[PDB]
DNA sequence: GCCGCCCTGGAGAATCCCGGTGCCGAGGCCGCTCAATTGGTCGTAGACAGCTCTAGCAACCGCTTAAACGCACGTACGCGCTGTCCCCCGCGTTTTAACCGCCAAGGGGATTACTTCCTAGTCTCCAGGCACGTGTCAGATATATACATCC
């Protein structure tokens, strides 16, 4: 999902756009994965529960 | 008639038992004697109470994921057997030194008592080193943008 999805140029190696839109995801891996996701300049978070 | 040989009885000496007396190990008694006891005083170690903040605990949840577990196979190794040879054990003989009993004098060291003085404990006062918190600063890291170039 990382290196196939996230960005519209993962061969590039300087700043690299985004490609998706909204990220799903769970609290596991928001604490498994705090590097990697971290470094997006998100524009909205949605939290449930 | 005279001389030599076999059988049997009572008195002299050796041994067991008992009593009187002297010597070794241990306990009661006495004397010194120093350390435990008793009595009193006082300071402080610790018990108790109180408040604050952090770790642990019982019992449950949910998720992830790597470790544990079960199973099949295979093969390497533990183990048993046998041979062999060599080295340790048992014994007889000879040596030798440990052990015990001796000088011969001298120093080392354990006590007993005494003297002296240096140094460490104790007390008071003070200051700076250690512990904690924070502002700031230079090295490391990531990317923004401009120039040369291949297809």
């Amino acid at each position: 999902i990382r290196e196939y999805e996230f960005y519209t140029n993962p061969r590039a190696k300087g700043k690299k756009t985004m490609k998706f839109n909204v990220l799903l995801t769970t609290y596991e891996y928001i604490l498994k994965d705090r590097a990697e996701l971290g470094s997006i300049k998100w524009q909205f978070m949605a939290v449930d529960e």
